[PDB]
């Protein structure tokens, strides 16, 4: 509950995502035009505690498209916060396709908090 | 693609998975049925051929019908094929915390999975 | 020349720090959970003394062990980042905190996170 | 010995560390890989009072990747612990975060995974 909508982020990319009675999340990642527009597939706690605490999820973006492919995938972990103004916080995690080599400098991490309205600025 | 199969880590946990041709990841998690869990994801269907990984990831929802931990975690990382086929991952764990504790929500590491047993 | 990093940080969960950014990269001061002395311990770290003049940040880090005279969490949490300069100054970071565990414990051994610092009591 | 000494990671660093009684860690950190070229300063803590029910030893450090040879614009932390044993071994996970523009910020922050021993692998 609360997590199917459209969610922004703070840079303003847009998740279109759908929470199934099973625990998926399914959807599309962007930031507006076709070749910006990604698949993403993820989990989340479909039982959450009832004290007060977030619910639980994750999901995943591999960045090819039928127009791009960067050769990288974005994961994103995080919790969603359910009340007034709704936000899911994340920290997430940007793999690059590397050689054995270069494996040191693949992984990108930082944070993002999307939520139901637009940013300002 | 070499991704779909059975591939274990390296402290006792068994990832079953199935790599589709639409770049979808798709299986489960374990470790018994009370210790198994849905993962989904997706990967890199058209990698590169100069030697680099396939880039992937995954998410386990650590509820099943047995048990629940309100927490989910994501693995990020890169297949590696060859002779010792890997997939090299970086987790997060984030548990669902109340605002005050938000902070000590989420837990990092690492996972190398190999197609043989530790 | 100024680096523009000495002096009181605050984030926006209470917490301050007081460094002193020195002139061989050194930092040095101390991070505080209010004021109390059994809330206050030791921080030590380096900075990039010659940052870029481009407009990027100015790169840096350091550690606090959770250890005073007073109490030991046995852990250590260390915050890798930049200092952003101007009217409204902010230190943007990302951290890690690695507690003392057993092997068979290891696996939830380290958090992560992000904070940001400014030079404005909230 | 315990945690002072020379360590190396898992891709040839070196890792050159002293223990202070007081909880500094202060010493060079020599590095195989990135733009980075002989010896770079370090400074960090560790907790000097250890747990004794055989957990490992919080730590963490920095370096600045500026030395007089090469300045990188940027800083690793490492955060982690050391386990004792017949093969002594500390286990860190790291962040560098380079200085950015704040439109180039999503990409300054690299994490990875670095294991140090007393002996060096090939």
């Amino acid at each position: 509950a609360g997590i199917t909508g459209t969610w922004y982020n703070q840079l303003g990319s847009t998740f279109i995502v759908t929470a199934g009675a099973d625990g998926a999340l399914t959807g599309t990642y962007e930031s507006g035009n076709a070749e910006s527009r990604y698949v993403l597939t993820g989990r989340y706690d479909s039982a959450p505690a009832t004290d007060g605490s977030g619910t639980a999820l994750g999901w995943t973006v591999a960045w090819k498209n039928n127009y791009r492919n960067a050769h990288s995938a974005t994961t994103w972990s995080g919790q969603y916060v359910g009340g007034a103004e709704a936000r899911i916080n994340t920290q997430w995690l940007x793999t690059s396709g590397t050689t054995e080599a270069n494996a040191w400098k693949s992984t990108l991490v930082g944070h993002d908090t999307f939520t139901k309205v637009k940013p300002s600025a």
